């Protein structure tokens, strides 16, 4: 038993990380085949300043890139943008390129961050995409280019690359197509996040986790229809529930329908009365249904 | 800029995990060289009752082990107990054996758990050893043999192997010499966890982390001596502070002495009661000062 926020093992990703420096900027790249992908602000001459990305590209000196994986030195052959990323062709194919694909994560979905410090993998932890396209992680100077990934059905997907932090502390990256999650710009000027909407799917998963862990104090055989829950959700900053299917296994094992747990949400959102659930003091939307299934049942 | 409980990368460990099956039991082994280490209850006929490990080992037949990882089949050459672990010699050397050492972790120290499910590494997460030898993780059937490790100054240390779960949900394992942390037995009979003692050093580190993150509702310009704080800590289940040297740089960057945070600890222990710190609802002792420094400043990564 027990519930902890987890990362999928990082081993297949770690050999793809390279250090990328240009000028005084130093961040991380993803080396696959003969291509390195990194955040394009590595070529900005002053990141404290609105960047004319287009003059920075047209005046780039390819030899002023410094790219290395331990004592493998990579030279840049060509450089272009793909959205908010630089796509650099390099002079050597990564011999440890794993089979992989690209996709985007959606709000509510969890994924893994390999946090890299100026080219060196340092830590790995799980996160969850919020409704405004941000994650709450732990990033500082030198960590841009840190990559997010997921392992599904035996295949590796790259889903995230880190670019910046908002004034409220939220963290903002792109997919590997160069599209910034949430639509934010890769510029130093002020950028605000809209209201956060809690993932109802994830909070249901959380309460199922609590029931599986033997913690049932909050639950009741009273239930609420999807429709009533969804009318309440819209006026309480919770997502609407589109279908119960993702919960079929949790409901089968526990014997609790989704609809009884929807009644729990509406009630518990008014407060826990100084009790806890899985040691949290308020509803937690950080665990997806599959995250719970993996941890509680091992599949 | 955020604080999250983190693990160091797992790549050097993943290739060392194998499935170990005997009878109806399935768990994980640590394959290094031509040696597999795994919890000895893999061989037990019935883990729901107390076990005579010495007698069961005498009836074991080495061809009844199945040890495997993907396209690797390992046959067992010999077996013996070292503490609560089986040490098996197998017929092939692990070609991806990392350089490594064994050591023990102590209370308040952090390390990494690679959770492994019937031979498949499934997840990695950081933990912190509690005063009674336990960790608060997530472990289920099939995850015994899961390994704990720490990377310090370029050296991979193996520090933990998983064995069991106490009645209160606390998780218990051994070091890699087969000594169980906290002295619990590898038996199904109920054993109690003593009282938990919070690590004061880690709580101070957590409060420093909050301050760096711009969260300071809880702090004042009032302090408490070490001797006063240690007197309190003895009677409120907190460790005593031996010295403030580990916090010099943290103290220099925030402007707050350890002694100010000590007063915060005594005050905040009665309750946050409605506010939060770095989204936590009560004092948290799961981060060491070095863990904090890594995340705030990105240096001492081992
Ligand atoms: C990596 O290049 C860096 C990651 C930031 C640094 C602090 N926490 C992060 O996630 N990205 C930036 O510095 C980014 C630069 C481009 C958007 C031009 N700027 C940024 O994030 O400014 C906000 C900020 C900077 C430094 C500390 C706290 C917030
Ligand atoms: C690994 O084989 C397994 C891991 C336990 C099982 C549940 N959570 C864990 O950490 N270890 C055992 O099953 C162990 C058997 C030996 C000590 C003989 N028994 C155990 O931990 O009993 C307590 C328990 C069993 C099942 C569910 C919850 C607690």
């Amino acid at each position: 038993s027990g519930l902890r926020k987890m990362a999928q093992p990082s081993g297949v990703v770690e050999p793809c990380i390279v250090r990328v420096a240009y000028g005084n900027n130093v961040l991380n790249g993803l080396w696959l085949g003969d291509e390195v992908i990194c955040p394009r602000h590595v070529i900005a001459s002053d990141t404290s300043r609105v960047i004319n990305y287009e003059n920075e590209l047209s005046s780039v000196r390819l030899h002023n890139f410094s790219i290395a994986k331990n004592n493998v030195f990579l030279g840049v052959v060509s450089a272009k943008y793909k959205g908010v990323n630089l796509v650099l062709k390099v002079n050597q194919v990564n011999p440890n390129t794993p089979e992989h694909k690209f996709k985007s994560v959606r709000p509510g979905e969890s994924f893994n961050i390999l946090a890299c410090y100026e080219g060196c993998p340092g830590s790995v932890y799980g996160v969850n995409m919020r409704s405004q396209g941000t994650i709450k992680g732990s990033f500082i100077a030198g960590t841009c280019g840190s990559v997010g990934y997921v392992l599904e059905n035996g295949t590796l997907y790259f889903v995230y690359m880190h670019h910046l932090e908002l004034g409220n502390g939220s963290h903002v990256g792109s997919n590997l197509e160069g599209e910034m999650y949430g639509g934010y710009e890769d510029q130093p000027s002020m950028q605000l996040e809209g209201t956060n909407v809690m993932s109802s799917d994830n909070v249901v998963a959380f309460l199922y986790a609590a029931l599986i862990n033997g913690e049932r104090w909050f639950v009741t055989n009273t239930s609420m229809t999807l429709e009533s829950y969804n009318s309440w959700a819209k006026t309480n900053s919770f997502t609407e529930i589109v279908s119960t299917d993702a919960f079929n296994m949790l409901a089968a094992k526990t014997g609790y329908s989704v609809e009884k747990l929807l009644e729990c949400i509406v009630r518990l959102n008014k407060g826990f009365g100084g009790r806890t659930i899985l040691s949290y003091g308020s509803l937690c939307d950080e665990f997806t249904p599959i995250e719970v299934i993996r941890q509680m049942y091992g599949v």
